[PDB]
């Protein structure tokens, strides 16, 4: 049975990880997962994510594909970034490897660029050019992808050791400073390293930087990060004070301010979206908040913030002609983006691991294990996501500390 009554001491703590999948009575959880992983690492172009990356027929490394039907494919940090992880995760290697190969040698933006904002930053979208050979459409980055870098180098390190192709731990040390010194804002993670009093919530993740300040080794890069960790921790709260009841309806947005308020409209030339949309980013934010709460303990906030947003996308879900809760609401209202996919009720299910409501747990983790792996031309999103989800529904989702 679901455990609504989440611990308020973490699994990084106390070493025991929940198995949500089987608190909800599954069966053949781990093969589902292992196949889940076989087939986005696999060359099967159905689920297929990761790509090998030739050069005049040289292998050269990986990349996870961000297959776009309209735009053109293209590769992003993000999507690299949570390959990574994903792979260490599951013991798997090469697979790790020829990531992390890829990003560094073609994500990565020179230390010397011109731009100091630049230097060492990994740029968020890559593409193949009309004769395959990769360059970087967009050298700005889209900081979580550095927060998982880091976050998978260091387990990879923990697990593998740090004498083989990868001083993974160096690299990783390396990405935190590049963090700190190019991505942050009064211990904040930033959106733009060219834009102040700006984040974006999807990119907090708490327990990371725990997770880091215990894997330095100096005293103030140690302090340095458990601040980060407590000040994310209010952000996060204070945005979900902020979109609780009107006008947010309970849904995190894409952008805040610092003090946790949703921007509101476009504040920049190349947005996206609104800043008050609950959309893709958004959808990460109560997948962290369970995280959180997972691995450093469930407190009230998280909480409140999974079962208000859970219970207003089931409300939104009643109110919906399709009956389905939609992929983007502003101000609680559908946008007419379409139905969740897979990658929306992949981030609702890990949500439940803050969730106190057996039947929303019920509700939306049936959902998800119901799904299909994706497939087609959407499965970029969807398929990151419902490969972390996996992860983190079946227990394996862990941190793995290095020893000092």
């Amino acid at each position: 049975a679901f455990n609504n009554n989440p611990s308020s001491v973490g699994a990084y703590s106390s070493g025991t990880y929940r198995n949500l999948a089987q608190e909800m009575g599954k069966t053949n959880i781990q093969q589902k997962v292992n196949s889940t992983f076989d087939n986005m690492f696999g060359y099967n172009n159905t689920q297929q994510l990761y790509y090998p990356y030739t050069e005049n027929g040289v292998y050269k490394a990986h990349y996870i594909k961000a297959i776009n039907p309209d735009e053109g494919d293209d590769i992003r940090t993000e999507g690299q970034s949570w390959g990574m992880t994903a792979a260490v995760m599951l013991n798997k290697q090469e697979e790790f490897d020829n990531l992390w190969r890829f990003a560094k040698a073609y994500q990565k933006n020179p230390d010397n660029h011109p731009d100091a904002k630049k230097q060492g930053v990994y740029a968020w979208k890559l593409k193949l050019n009309q004769n395959g050979f990769v360059y970087k459409v967009d050298e700005g980055p889209a900081p979580d992808g550095e927060e998982y870098f880091a976050f998978a180098l260091l387990n990879a390190s923990a697990r593998w050791g740090n004498s083989g192709e990868f001083n993974y731990y160096n690299d990783a040390i390396t990405m935190l400073n590049t963090i700190k010194n190019k991505l942050m804002e009064n211990q904040i993670i930033r959106f733009s390293p060219y834009i102040d009093n700006l984040t974006d919530p999807s990119y907090h993740i708490p327990a990371f930087y725990d997770y880091f300040a215990n894997n330095v080794t100096n005293q103030a890069d140690k302090n340095y990060w458990r601040q980060v960790a407590t000040k994310s921790r209010t952000l996060l709260k204070n945005h979900f004070t902020k979109v609780s009841g009107s006008p947010h309806w309970n849904l995190p947005t894409f952008l805040s301010r610092l003090d946790g308020s949703p921007v509101i409209g476009y504040i920049f030339n190349g947005q996206a979206n609104p800043g008050q949309w609950y959309e893709f980013d958004a959808w990460r934010v109560i997948m962290n908040v369970g995280l959180d709460a997972h691995l450093m303990g469930a407190q009230a906030w998280h909480k409140s913030a999974v079962n208000k947003a859970l219970g207003f996308l089931s409300y939104a879900k009643t109110n919906n002609s399709k009956n389905c809760y939609e992929q983007v609401y502003s101000y609680g209202g559908a946008q007419n983006r379409g139905c969740a996919g897979e990658g929306q009720k992949a981030a609702n299910a890990v949500a439940l691991l803050a969730s106190t409501n057996a039947g929303q747990a019920n509700e939306f983790f049936n959902e998800f294990w119901s799904l299909s792996q994706p497939t087609g031309d959407y499965r970029y999103y969807n398929g990151s996501l419902y490969m972390l989800a996996m992860l983190h529904v079946s227990g394996n989702f862990k941190f793995y500390n290095n020893t000092f």
